[PDB]
């Protein structure tokens, strides 16, 4: 039903799902001058990324983006709950266009955003059921540019689209180390409290934004922003644009899990 442009777009997502229009949404942009270091912060430390099980993984193309579905044994550490991952997809735009990411740091966009889900398994039992609770979620996100190079970690995942290009079809990838999807220093990252960047929109995610991008290569760009359809069958439509507008941070603290020379903040 919902969509990111047209009569249903994102501009009026407020109008079918409440909680989208409340005041502490994501994605938002990062503005360095204004984040508060917590040296508490501990590192992510995220539990069996290297390997995801020994069983292939599930890849959906459910019309909005292109999701893997990842087993509950894999974890994240450090943070105040066991948060448990279920599944990760991503967000990008369309050649020729700029941008493509959903969270910016100092207002800059990149090309794509990979979202890696995880719950709460403490409190709750399910992904949907902890979707509607506070800190029920725990997000990670990496921004995605280009570089010279081609990503073999992410070419696990792009050499699989050409076989879900119809909104709902899905396939199999081979377990693979999703940690090398992951930026370097994994030690320096971004924290703050907002919500699901689709409907409905819940501020039930505690998100964790990488300070440093991970890159791919420009054919592999080209291949993410026009493989996918958004339909079921012909016509058919390029999934593009695929991302949130910005939300107001609203006098939300973010705070940033390092600091350095020449940092816009101080401790
Ligand atoms: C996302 O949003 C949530 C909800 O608003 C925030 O969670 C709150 O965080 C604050 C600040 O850390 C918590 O308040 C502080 O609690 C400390 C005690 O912590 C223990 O007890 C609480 C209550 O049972 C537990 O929630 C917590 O897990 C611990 O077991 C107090 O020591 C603090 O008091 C000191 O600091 C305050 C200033 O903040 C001074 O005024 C006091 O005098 C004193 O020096 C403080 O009260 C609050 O309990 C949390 N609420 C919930 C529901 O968890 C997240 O921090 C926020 N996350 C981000 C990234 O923004
Ligand atoms: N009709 C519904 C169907 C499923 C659900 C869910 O359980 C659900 C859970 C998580 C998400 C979700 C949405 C966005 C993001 S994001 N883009 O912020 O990383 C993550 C999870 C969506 C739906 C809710 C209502
Ligand atoms: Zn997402």
């Amino acid at each position: 039903h919902w969509t990111y442009e047209g009569p249903h777009g994102q501009d009026h997502w407020p109008a079918s799902y409440p909680e989208c229009g409340n005041n502490a949404q994501s994605p938002i942009d990062i503005q360095t001058d204004s984040v508060t270091f917590d040296p508490d912060l501990p590192a992510l430390q995220p539990h069996g990324y290297d390997q995801p099980g020994t069983e292939p993984l599930d890849l959906h193309n459910n019309g909005h983006t292109v999701q893997l579905s990842l087993p509950s044994t894999l974890y994240l550490g450090g943070l105040p709950r066991k948060y448990v991952a279920a599944q990760l997809h991503l967000h990008w735009g369309q050649k020729g266009s700029p941008g493509g990411s959903e969270h910016q740091i100092n207002s800059e966009a990149t090309f794509a955003e990979l979202h890696i889900v995880h719950y709460d398994s403490d409190s709750y039992d399910s992904l949907s059921e902890a979707a509607e609770r506070p800190q029920g979620l725990a997000v990670l996100g990496i921004l995605i540019e280009v570089g010279e190079t081609k990503n073999i970690a992410y070419e696990h995942i792009l050499s699989h689209l050409h076989e879900v290009r119809h909104k709902d079809q899905k396939t199999s990838v081979p377990p693979f180390n999703l940690r090398e999807l992951l930026p370097k220093q994994l030690g320096q990252y971004f924290r703050y409290n907002g919500s699901l960047t689709t409907p409905p929109c819940y501020q039930s995610v505690l998100w964790t934004v990488f300070y440093r991008r991970s890159q791919i290569s420009m054919e592999q760009l080209e291949k993410l922003q026009g493989t996918l359809f958004s339909t079921e069958e012909e016509p058919s439509k390029l999934l593009v644009q695929n991302y949130r507008a910005l939300q107001p941070l609203n006098q939300r603290m973010v705070f940033a899990s390092f600091i350095q020379a020449g940092s816009s903040y101080t401790t």
